């Protein structure tokens, strides 16, 4: 998945998203370096800032950022927030470019 980044800290994710070639809505998902199975979504917004969202785990293996809408997988979460912001700072646009 072009949006999933391996072995990144929060500050690494921030630097990657603030790099030239990214813009409003540029995003990635990473795993916590400290907590196995805990994922987060990082999104570039506009000074120019990166917002982080905790992806919460359902016992059945699904995911949510807001309890209003849950997803059976990260692909479905990304597709949903690519369609509309639905409570995030902005609509997801392009996966983080390296
Ligand atoms: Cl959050």
């Amino acid at each position: 998945e072009p949006w999933f980044f391996k072995n990144l800290s929060r500050k690494d994710a921030e630097r990657q998203l603030l790099a030239p070639g990214n813009t409003h809505g540029s995003f990635l998902i990473r795993e916590s370096e400290s907590t196995a199975g805990s994922f987060s979504l990082s999104v570039r917004d506009f000074g120019e800032v990166v917002k982080h969202y905790k992806i919460r785990n359902l016992d059945n293996g699904g995911f949510y950022i807001s309890p209003r809408i849950t997803f059976p997988g990260l692909h479905e979460l990304v597709r949903h927030y690519t369609n509309a912001s639905d409570g995030l700072c902005t609509r997801l646009s392009r996966p983080c470019q390296t």
